[PDB]
C-alpha cells in the first residue's frame, strides 16, 4: 500500500497547501492509501469559507484530471494527522520568519517532526507494515529520514517541467529528491551507454509539442520568489541578484525580461524591458542566450538549442553541463522519455509498484512510450517513436 | 589629518556609489585630505555622460549642501585609488553572486584589500603618519583592520535617519559600525545614568520635527541594510511574518519608491499617505525590518517591530515610558549628530578627542540653535530646557 505525506504547515501562508494531490490521489485511488496530512485537508473540501480555492475550479479540475471526493472516497482510506501545534515552534526557533522555517523543513533534518512521525506510525504498526513505500511532493529529510528506518522508500512526486496546452504533460518521479537534489545525472550516469538516438534536438522537442511551433538579446526568467525553487533550491541567487548578475555582462535594451504571472512582486514600470510574448517559445526566440535560476523555461531553451545558464539547482542541469552535439541529445533523450513521467502515471498505483521493483531503463521508456502512444531496444523505442 | 575611504567598486551596479560624499568633504574641506577611493570619482565630474546623475541635480546640491568642486578644490587633497578590477576577482569568489560579495565586503575581512591597501599606503608612509583618523561610508572589517594596524581609528558615517524637509538634517558617527554592529546600545548602557529628562517622548519627536491597522514597510532591496544587516530577512518575508499574524484586511504597506520591484496591484493594501507620519498614524502597529521610518514610529508612541539590525533597536527592547524616554534622548542628541558637522574637520577631531557624552550634547543643541555659547546646565538640563515650551512675552 501506498503512504502519501502531505503537510499542514502553511509556510507559503495556504492552509492545505497540497491539497491538489489530494483529490488527485483519491480520484486516481483502487486500494486503501495511508494519508500523512494535516486535519484542514480533510474539512475544506466541505468548507464553505473556502469555496473560491482554485482546486474547486472546473478549469483546475479538468487540468489536472480530479473530481472532487464524495463521502465514500474520502473516508475509505487511513489517516494520520500531523499536529497543528508543531508549525508555530519551528517558527520561534527561526525567529518566526515562515520562510527560513520552509527551507529547514525541505533540507534539514528536524528531531521534533521525526518524533511526532514515529508516534503516529507507532499508533497503526499494522498498517505500516503494509505500506510499500512513501510519497512526498516535497523534500522532507525528516520524512526520509523515518522512512529509511522502516527499511522504506520516499518517491518525490511533483508536476513537471513540461505541461499542456503548450506540451505532453509530464511529472517528475525521484527517489533522492524532487526539484533540488535530484537523482537524473546519477541516473544518467550509470545507463548512458544504452542511449545512442537517430535525432535533432528538434525531434525531441517536437514530439512532445502540442501545437504548430512559433515563427522566428538577452533573455532572463522570473519565477515566484516564496516557492521551494526560490527558497531552498536556488544557490542564493533571488530574482534581484539575477538581474544583476545578467547586468554585469549586458547592456539595459539588450535584455529581455520575461516576468512570471504568479509572483508577489512585479518589475517597476521603467527599469527593464518587459516580454509579452504569447507563450515561452515566443519569448525564447528572442533571445540569443536565456538566463534563469531554475525555471523549467530554462528547460525549453536548451531543448530549442538556445544557451542557457542555469544559477540554481535542477533536474535539467546536467543536460546543459554537456559539451557535445549527439551528446545533450542523449542525454535529452533521456530525460525527457526516462527520468520524466506521464503525468497520470504518477497516481497509479499499479505504475508506482512497477517503478518500486527498480525495474530496467529499458522497461521504463517503454511503458512512457506505451502510455503517449495510440521495438526492444531503448534507442530503438525512442528512435521509431520520434519519425512517426 | 582626514583618511576618508569611498571604494569604488558598483555592488549595487553603481559607479562612484558614494560620489555624494566625496562633494560634501571636497566643499566643506579646509586642510587636505586623503582620498582612498577610485579613478572612476575623479573623472565622474567632467563626464557628460553621467551628467544625468541625481548627485549633479540643483535639488539634490542644495538638500544635502554641496556645490561642484573645481580643479583647486579637488586638486589640493591627497589620492590613493584602488583597483576597479578587484570587483570582477571578488566577484568570481562568490559563484558570481554580486549579493553575497557586497555581504563579504561588508561584514568579513578581505585579505586581498588588506593586502591593497597596506600597499597604496606605503606609497606615501610620510603622508600616512599625519592622518589622525580614518573615515568611511560603510562597514569595512578589511579596511578597520588595515587601520587599527597603524593605529589610527575608524569613524563610521553616513546621512542619519531623520533627514530634511520633514525632520532637522542628521547624521550617523559611530567608531564600530553604521546601521549594523552599532556602538549606540554599548554607547548608552555606559552613561545612561547622566540622562534624567523630565519630558514627554513627543516633545523629543517636536523639536526634530519641522513641519507636522498593520503597517508594513517595503525597503530598497540590494542596499546594505537588507543585504547584510537584515538577519536574513527580506521584503517578501517580511510581509509573510505579518500575514502569519493578521489577515489582509487589516495590513497596510507602505512601498519604497527606490525600490526595484513593486507589489502588484490587487494583492496588498498600499498605502499612498503623503509622508511616513501619515503613514504611521493610520496603524496600530508598525513592522519593520531596519527602515529609519521605525525609528519615527517609536518617536510617535506606535508599537513597533523590529526584525533586523539597526542603531535604534536597543530604545525599542525598553519597557516603560520614562527608560524610553531617556534612552529616545541619548538617541536623538548625543547619538546623532548634526549632518553638517561630521564633514566639518575641527568637529571631528573634537570627537577623536573623545569628549564626555554632556559636552557632545552640548555641541550638537549649540548648532541645532544656530546660536554659540559653557552654562551650569547638566546633560538633562540642556535637553530638558531645549525641548520645553516657552510662552511668548507681552
Ligand atoms: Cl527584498
Amino acid at each position: 500500500g501506498l503512504a502519501v505525506f502531505l503537510p499542514p504547515y502553511p509556510f507559503r501562508g495556504l492552509k492545505a497547501p497540497y491539497l491538489w494531490m489530494f483529490y488527485k490521489y483519491l480520484h486516481c485511488a483502487t486500494d486503501s492509501i495511508l494519508f500523512i496530512t494535516g486535519e484542514d485537508y480533510l474539512s475544506v473540501t466541505d468548507d464553505e469559507a473556502q469555496r473560491a480555492r482554485w482546486e474547486f475550479d472546473p478549469a483546475s479540475m479538468a487540468s489536472l484530471g480530479y473530481e472532487l471526493p464524495n463521502a465514500q472516497s474520502m473516508a475509505c482510506h487511513e489517516y494520520l494527522t500531523l499536529d497543528n501545534a508543531f508549525y508555530e515552534t519551528l517558527l520561534s526557533r527561526h525567529h518566526h520568519d515562515p520562510i527560513k522555517s520552509f527551507s529547514a523543513f525541505l533540507t534539514e533534518r528536524i528531531p521534533d517532526l521525526e518524533t511526532e512521525l514515529h508516534a503516529l506510525l507507532d499508533s497503526k504498526k499494522g498498517i505500516i507494515d503494509q505500506i510499500d513505500t512513501f510519497i512526498s511532493i516535497c523534500n522532507c529529510p525528516s520524512l526520509e529520514h523515518v522512512a529509511r528506518t522502516l527499511g522504506k522508500e520516499v518517491m518525490h512526486i511533483e508536476i513537471g517541467p513540461l505541461r499542456a496546452p503548450m506540451y505532453r504533460n509530464t511529472a517528475y518521479l525521484d527517489f533522492a529528491g524532487v526539484n533540488g537534489g535530484t537523482e537524473a545525472s546519477a541516473r544518467y550516469e550509470k545507463c548512458q551507454a544504452e542511449f545512442d538516438i537517430k535525432a535533432s534536438l528538434g525531434d525531441l522537442h517536437n514530439y512532445f509539442l502540442e501545437v504548430l511551433p512559433p515563427a522566428e538579446a538577452a533573455g532572463v526568467v522570473l519565477q515566484v520568489e516564496d516557492d521551494s525553487n526560490l527558497i531552498a533550491y536556488n544557490h542564493d541567487f533571488t530574482n534581484i541578484s539575477l538581474l544583476s548578475y545578467v547586468r554585469q555582462r549586458y547592456e539595459k535594451e539588450d535584455i529581455l525580461v520575461r516576468a512570471h504571472p504568479g509572483s508577489l512582486f512585479r518589475l517597476r514600470d521603467d527599469v527593464f524591458t518587459i516580454d509579452d510574448s504569447a507563450n515561452s517559445l515566443a519569448f525564447i526566440n528572442q533571445c540569443n542566450e536565456v538566463f534563469t535560476i531554475n525555471s523549467s523555461v530554462g528547460l525549453e531553451a536548451i531543448l530549442t538549442g538556445k544557451k542557457t545558464t542555469v544559477l540554481g539547482d535542477c533536474s535539467y542541469a546536467f543536460i546543459n553541463e554537456l559539451a557535445g552535439a549527439s551528446a545533450t541529445v542523449n542525454a535529452a533523450a533521456f530525460y525527457l522519455f526516462s527520468y520524466l513521467v506521464p503525468f497520470d502515471l504518477v497516481f497509479n498505483q499499479e505504475y508506482l509498484k512497477f517503478r518500486l521493483g527498480h525495474p530496467e531503463e529499458r522497461e521504463i521508456v517503454g511503458k512512457h512510450i506505451e502510455f503517449y502512444s495510440a521495438a526492444h531496444s531503448l534507442s530503438s523505442l525512442i528512435n521509431e517513436a520520434i519519425s512517426l
